[PDB]
């Protein structure tokens, strides 16, 4: 049958290792057709990375939306959304769609490592994505936002925030461990309301892996618009997004994108699967 | 070895078959790292499919040209350009970068007339005689070359080598339904041979960023070694393949399968010298 398509709510990244560029690479290599609405131009200083974020109008947001319903995507993934009005949006159109996939990646900015910047984004989220979700999936900071717990360190943990998150109306909860779980390899949590799936690989290098997070909720879209379970599409995207970050490399002294098209062109990489 | 880096300068197609869409699509199948420069959002009514061309102010578009060229592309193309201040700017960063080849399509839309010729003039002046290729439509060909319609290979050949005289490394320039619909006939020239480029025509209906799929396939076949006449023919299969492996999205638009070639089936260009 026809190529899925796949509809993104993001912003561009321009250096396109993350934001809708992660996205659409990602969405391509998943042999789905991908989609985007812009929400915003984030642009980086030649000299200190520093970045500088560029909203679009909200007029302009509103017309590529209406582009995109009318097109019929089969899933929705929001990225970074900077504002409760896109924010309250973004679920709008996944209500008003026949999609039947909604993947939230709940991304928040700190001004810490323990400080949320914006926590008005986060009830926003909480009261208008994810009662929506089909999955939602946080990294460590995030899930403890979420859940209101405040500093996750431990499986345990992340099993009390999914528990939280899932009471919240997310269908399906992933809890990505990582690099912020900080092991000898890499964990992740899933959880379906009913029973916890621990999700190991290999802890691979860490200073090239910008839009890991972004390319983990893009794969997980992907794979359940080609039928995937919830369980399956993390623990594939899991996989994609590993080899992704294996084969991360140096693109200046300052970040280092992961390689979106490793899975496929260079190697698969194992994922164990524990019920905890 | 590191992946290459190919930037392309381009609007937002929401649809997602065309544009910058298209432009990273392509990059990701042929195994390069794609980036954009945005130009542009452009959308479309949901009862009518009227477009809608919103510009980009100048100043992002400087800040995104300032992180891309940080980056340092290997290759850039340019996309469908929307004022001929754009149209210098991009020159100019072809040139400012280290970046080895130049892919210049030259969009126009046809109104044998365009809405500002001024367009046609600045791509002259300031892109043409950078283009490591320039990929002119039948249409596009006629308006660079001041010959107007061409309606026949001998008239392609003459459209061709005015092009190249403008300082256009190589040129081809696409036939395709324009010229005839039995087979799709593109023409190739480098200031020394004339070759013509041959598929099958294939399903005409779905053929949505065919002609953005065909520049951003030439330009990341050059940025992973191809000379620029195996890119080209290259190119030409690429998209024949995501060409006849186009779908219909809604009433008003098909687009081609951009992963066609990789996913689905290769197919052979005939080249014959004319
Ligand atoms: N260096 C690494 N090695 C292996 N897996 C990793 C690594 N960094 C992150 N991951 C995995 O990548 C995915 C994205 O993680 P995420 O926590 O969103 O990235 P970030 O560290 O920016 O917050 C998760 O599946 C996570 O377990
Ligand atoms: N229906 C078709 N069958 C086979 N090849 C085609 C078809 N339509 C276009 N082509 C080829 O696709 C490429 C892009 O052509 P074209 O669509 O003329 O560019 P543009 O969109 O800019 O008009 C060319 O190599 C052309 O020969």
């Amino acid at each position: 049958g026809a190529l899925k398509k796949v509809l993104t709510i993001a912003g561009s990244d321009t250096s396109a290792g993350a934001g809708m560029q992660a996205d659409l690479k990602t969405f391509q290599e998943l042999d789905t057709y991908g989609m985007v609405a812009l929400t915003a131009i984030v642009t980086m200083d030649k000299d200190t990375w520093s970045h500088d974020v560029t909203p679009l109008p909200m007029d302009v947001f509103e017309k590529q939306l209406e582009t995109a319903l009318s097109i019929g995507p089969d899933a929705i993934k929001t990225g970074m959304l900077g504002t409760e009005e896109i924010i309250k949006r973004a679920g709008e159109v996944y209500e008003a769609s026949n999609a039947q996939y909604f993947v939230v990646d709940p991304v928040m900015v700190c001004k810490g490592e323990d400080e949320v910047l914006n926590p008005g984004n986060t009830e926003a989220m909480i009261k208008y994505l994810l009662p929506k979700a089909t999955v939602v999936t946080p990294n460590l900071f995030e899930a403890g936002q979420l859940s209101g717990l405040g500093k996750l360190n431990s499986i345990e943990d992340m099993k009390k925030a999914a528990t939280i998150i899932f009471d919240k109306g997310a269908q399906h909860v992933i809890i990505k461990g990582g690099k912020a779980l900080d092991q000898d390899k890499s964990y992740d949590l899933y959880y379906d309301g009913q029973t916890f799936y621990q999700l190991t690989t290999d802890m691979f290098q860490q200073s090239y892996n910008h839009g890991a997070g972004c390319t983990f909720a893009a794969a997980t879209t992907a794979y359940l618009a080609n039928g995937k379970s919830p369980k399956e599409a993390v623990i594939s995207a899991k996989a994609f997004v590993a080899s992704a970050i294996k084969n991360g490399w140096k693109m200046n002294d300052f970040v280092g994108p992961v390689d979106h098209g490793a899975y496929n062109r260079i190697e698969h990489i194992d994922v164990e699967v524990t019920e905890v």
